[PDB]
């Protein structure tokens, strides 16, 4: 269970541990297994929180958090008063969508729905993208579906771009156990080589560090 270097092992960041509720991998051993990574390679704090998630709200997020969220972590807490020490539990902090969604996050979502309903290539993009990872499943869905399914993924595109505070705490990095559509996206979208409009109205010369974390 390693990185996949020199300002880790120097301990420069804070860790965030992105959850993808829903995708196999992230079984509560996996899960166990990336939390205590970061413990060991954190500057200070690991924080936990539900990363995508591929009616009780407005938005999908919380309504993923507030049905699912919530019992994902109860069972996460559950398991590491267990694994882990009274002194590294007071390390991890556990971010609702509630915790990452301030209005500052809030503003940079907003800008993506706008662009998202008045530029139809980013439209089309977004859209298409969708379309492939549901390309890997067995069910159908609607190009209704498909378009819902695209407005979610903008709600959580800027946690992946920028450096954002969960509960007044900075994470300048997050692990994954593996190279997604999602991350390569994002990494052309931080150099402002696609879509440059979004770099340019959203992005602060702070880019989110990606780091993977796998077996």
């Amino acid at each position: 269970m390693e990185l996949h270097k020199n300002d880790i092992e120097l301990k420069k960041y804070n860790i965030g541990v992105a959850i993808s509720l829903g995708n196999k991998w992230f079984s509560i051993d996996n899960i166990e297994k990336l939390v205590k990574w970061s413990l060991l390679h954190t500057k200070e704090y690991v924080i936990i929180y539900i990363a995508n998630s591929i009616k009780l709200s407005d938005s999908h997020a919380e309504e993923v958090a507030i049905r699912y969220g919530r019992n994902l972590f109860i069972k996460i807490k559950e398991r590491v008063s267990l694994s882990f020490s009274q002194d590294e539990q007071a390390k991890i902090i556990y971010a609702t969508w509630s915790d990452i969604a301030d209005s500052k996050y809030k503003e940079k979502v907003k800008y993506l729905y706008n662009l998202y309903d008045k530029n139809i290539n980013f439209k089309n993009y977004i859209e298409n993208f969708v379309k492939e990872w549901v390309s890997k499943e067995k069910r159908t869905f609607n190009n209704n579906e498909i378009n819902k399914f695209g407005r979610y993924i903008l709600e959580e595109l800027p946690e992946l771009m920028v450096q954002v505070k969960a509960r007044g705490v900075l994470f300048e990095a997050y692990v994954y156990p593996y190279k997604t559509r999602i991350t390569e996206f994002v990494g052309l979208l931080q150099k402002g080589e696609i879509f440059p409009e979004i770099k340019t109205n959203i992005l602060d010369n702070h880019p989110k560090i990606f780091l993977e974390v796998r077996e």
